[PDB]
């Protein structure tokens, strides 16, 4: 759903598309606006988490879906942070769909195709190369970034039950944060009716997903989507 | 504006008055029904942070505007958490009134009134006999509840701006949230308008207290004081 596309060594661009996939590509469309909106709402989102002083990898945008973003030596890793109980802690923990954490959990995730994403420890990590010092800053920034869009998203009706993060490490050896945010990649309810507005929409046959995601840009914003 | 009456050794009354004192009581005046709605906030509060596990002296409600709270062995500080760049602040960094913090920001100040509550760090706190370990505990807790109560107010159309909080021992030695929290003791600003839904209003004259309180309460329960 991404096309990322070297400029130098320094810099390249991620390029949203429309294409929407899950379940392995087994379940595929595409929804015309989808790179558009996804785009647009990393931008919003990384600005601002960076007016918090977090480092992304973001640069600049250079057109309707296609951000410029600084070339990173990336972790092996897919970063989960939740708040609300939804999805596969399900199946970790004894407790209910929509049930409130009473802080929020980072689940580390080795970043394979092959092996279906599994979960892995700090143990697992350090075999991976990663040392305890740089997965004690991932999850202090990652449970950082949390707070911030949970609180942004609250005053806009708007829960954050989890999100999925990347991370890698820029020239000076800063760990900077990567990839996207997006209905793509977070899981978002409406704060009254519990309704999806996130990818769910698409998985689950739940809805109209242009609907959705425009219902979250149009709540940040205060604007309908054009381009 | 409150009146405390010991009950026994574990426990006592905290009564909430409808008198309003500013600038070292040089600026006095007495609103009606103030002392029932800061109870009732105190109560709100202290029940939303207990429901997080927050150990609290809050036991009971004795009549609109009496509480009843277990006696503590009292830390002498005021433990100011800042959020939004206000007040005093402004006189210490370079920054306007209403910058939005990156971090929370907590102050530690001695609680003496010859002194004027004068700002102190954690060499001073050891020096009135508070452990580093202490301390951290007490910030951490601070830190805790900010974000209970600011996440909780914001979702409300409320800027939980800064507030001040006080801590003493239990028998178990345990460190507990004490005093008072509501708008005597916290800043709250309209999320839209940014104006005062505090004691500022009553401090400089900026409007209607009752009705500013009464806002604060509205919204937080949904019904009319
Ligand atoms: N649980 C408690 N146990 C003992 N003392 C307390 C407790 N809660 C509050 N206090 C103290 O009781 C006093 C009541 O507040 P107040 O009358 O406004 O005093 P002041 O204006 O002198 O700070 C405060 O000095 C506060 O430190
Ligand atoms: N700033 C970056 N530098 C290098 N690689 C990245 C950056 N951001 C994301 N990526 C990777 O680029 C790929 C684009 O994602 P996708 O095509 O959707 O799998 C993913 O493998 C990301 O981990």
């Amino acid at each position: 759903a991404k096309k990322m596309i070297p400029i130098d060594d320094d810099k390249l661009i991620m390029e949203f598309k429309d294409d929407a996939t899950a379940f392995d590509g087994t379940k595929k469309a595409r929804f015309k606006g989808k790179g558009w909106l996804n785009a647009q709402l990393s931008v919003i989102f990384f600005k601002l988490l960076e007016e918090h002083g977090i480092k992304t990898h973001f640069i600049g945008v250079a057109g309707g879906n296609r951000l410029i973003v600084e070339k990173l030596d990336m972790y092996p890793l897919e970063v989960v942070v939740r708040n609300v109980v939804a999805g596969s802690l399900k199946k970790r923990l004894p407790l209910p769909e929509g049930y409130e954490l009473p802080e929020p959990i980072v689940e580390l995730y080795y970043k394979n195709d092959e092996l279906h994403d599994p979960m892995i420890n700090y143990y697992h990590a350090k075999v991976l190369g990663i040392s305890l010092d740089e997965i004690k800053k991932i999850e202090e920034i990652a449970l950082k970034v949390n707070e911030i869009l949970k609180d942004y998203l609250a005053k806009k009706g708007i829960i954050l039950v989890d999100f999925k993060l990347e991370f890698g490490k820029d020239k000076n050896g800063d760990i900077v944060l990567a990839d996207e945010i997006s209905p793509d990649t977070c899981r978002f309810w409406d704060a009254k009716t519990k309704r999806s507005l996130d990818k769910d929409v698409f998985r689950f046959d739940k809805g109209d997903l242009i609907e959705a995601y425009k219902e979250i840009y149009e709540r940040i914003t205060g604007e309908k989507p054009e381009f």
